[PDB]
């Protein structure tokens, strides 16, 4: 329910804070994080990622365009002894890293 | 390390063995066979969340996603309950928003 701030970290861009409400889509937060790094066209070229590790990410998931990142942040936790953070990444790079086991 | 996942159909369920390499589409396919179907595209594997039933929030997994990792590397928010559901795509994609 309550609006939250999300720390969106840049990789190949340190984080940008973003106000996200429970009706904020991932694609909307991508656009916002993009201009907050100083960049419409290249929204689809980038991707928001739920990333996990122990800083190097050991696994990640590319969020769907109309997924709601606040709820992803809140309704799921990382398994015990794992770090977790949202990341702004090139789409092809991120979709690739989804396979690196 | 491979694991047995409970794929509920929406009480009762079918157990499938997931390897670290196994994709969501492959597990839809296998769970469909185990459900007795003679089309795989019309269904979706879902990470669903409720409380200790009916599901308050769900996420449709992508075809290429690896359910064993989804289940093991993430937890439900403390207090909530979690399971994999098998649903019709068109209905489950619609069901995501009502939360």
């Amino acid at each position: 329910a309550p609006p939250g701030v999300l720390k969106i970290f840049g990789a190949g861009l340190n984080y940008k804070s973003v106000l996200a409400t429970a009706r904020s889509t991932a694609r909307e937060l991508v656009a916002e994080a993009l201009e907050r790094y100083g960049l419409s066209s290249c929204v689809d070229a980038f991707a928001l990622c739920d990333a996990l590790g122990r800083w190097r990410a050991e696994h990640l998931r590319v969020l769907g365009d109309s997924e709601r990142p606040l709820l992803v942040q809140e309704l799921w936790r990382a398994r015990p002894g794992w770090a977790r953070r949202f990341e702004l990444r090139g789409r092809e790079e991120a979709r690739r890293l989804e396979q690196e086991a």
